[PDB]
């Protein structure tokens, strides 16, 4: 299809539409991407990560077309540390794309000590380690451009990431409740380092460190323009 | 997810999200459900399908809740012979769905000789028919193992592309079925259905076609598709 969208207000246990990875799983209506013990608090050394089922036609050579697309979502991380690690990102990647061996940790179950781009939300020490950031990143090159963020236990982050082709503009907007507001956006011409068809999802990890990766929402929409 | 949408102008070769059962496959950028020869001609004795691959959230009872969807497709039928056959479905069913053993030629490759709601599109001559001229072709809604619960004359056109939307209102359980040529001649039937009666929750959506003896082309020429969760 050259359009695809999908709308997930929560994540009911009664999945059918989700790649689930690693210790990802669903539970109390959202989708706890890194491992919890049975008190629903976070445990160390866990990755995990979903990906939708239908794959995403990002640009076609043939028409030479390219996407637009736009992807909404809220999580929130809670720790009992005060140091809660590592971070969550949005990632589009080819459509068999599996956690690279080792990735554990600071690589966010995306990256191998390929092809992708993420935006990460990182809450562990390009950036100013003293403090979170966000962070784009283009196949092997970790933070092509990251600007500072603050991490909220227990808050929910609203985030908006779109892609124009007109412009190669790939922009992200996050907020929170209170409006405070985080942006950054980067100039990436998708062709150049993914393949015409890509699957999208989530991905987070804690190594020593930990927290929970909790995807609250998630919504979102691809069309082929000219 | 509670909505879900998709939308293919055309249906270039290199397709990722569809199902293909039986001999459906990609040609000429359409997909021609049942099979051709290398000359682009229909042959005998075919049976294809499509599903599209994520599966479609119809109703959630811990919400007491029942989607809102739509489906807009053109097709065509094209064959050397005067009568050709059988038919081609648009059908919703549960997502393990496959092609029944012995369901070709008037069984459209959606019944065996279940749970299911479907609108068919059929050419063929059923000397049998209960709820249809058989001297005519007819566009059928189809409801579990009640086939053609309501029907509507139509008119086969060689090579011309039908268009249908095809609409499910939760509030009214219609089921609502507008097909039209290029020429504007329209056919309309409708059904009022409780989908939660005949299918379970998530479901997956698709096209089938089958020739028996007599044979013709089925070509899903452009298919979209959208759905939604409302209260109820
Ligand atoms: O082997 C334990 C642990 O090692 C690595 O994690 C480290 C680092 O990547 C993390 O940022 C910090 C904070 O969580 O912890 C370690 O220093 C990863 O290989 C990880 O998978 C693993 O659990
Ligand atoms: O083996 C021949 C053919 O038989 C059956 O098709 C019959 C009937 O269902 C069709 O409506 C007419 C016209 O196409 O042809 C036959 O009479 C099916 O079993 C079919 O699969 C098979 O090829």
């Amino acid at each position: 299809q050259d359009s695809l969208s999908f709308g997930f207000p929560t994540f009911p246990s009664d999945q059918k539409n989700l790649i689930f990875q690693g210790d990802a799983q669903i539970k109390n209506n959202a989708v706890q991407l890194t491992k919890t013990d049975s008190n629903g608090n976070p445990v160390a050394s866990t990755v995990g990560r979903i990906l939708f089922s239908a794959q995403v036609h990002l640009w076609e050579k043939s028409s030479s077309r390219v996407a637009n697309f736009q992807s909404q979502f809220s999580f929130s991380l809670k720790s009992p540390l005060s140091n809660g690690a590592d971070g969550i990102a949005f990632f589009i990647a080819p459509p068999d794309t599996t956690i690279p061996s080792g990735s554990g940790g600071g690589l966010l179950g995306l990256f191998a000590p390929n092809q992708v781009i993420a935006v990460e939300f990182d809450t562990f020490y390009t950036w100013d380690p003293n403090y979170p950031h966000i962070g784009i990143d283009v196949n092997s090159i970790r933070s092509v451009k990251t600007v500072k963020w603050d991490r909220r236990d227990g808050q929910s982050l609203n985030v908006l990431v779109t892609f124009n082709p007109s412009t190669r503009n790939l922009d992200v907007v996050a907020t929170y409740s209170d409006g405070t507001r985080y942006e950054v956006s980067y100039e990436v011409d998708v062709r150049s380092v993914l393949p015409e068809w890509v699957r999208v999802g989530f991905s987070a990890a804690s190594g020593e460190q930990y927290q929970t990766h909790t995807l609250e929402s998630w919504s979102f929409t691809s069309t082929l323009l000219y």
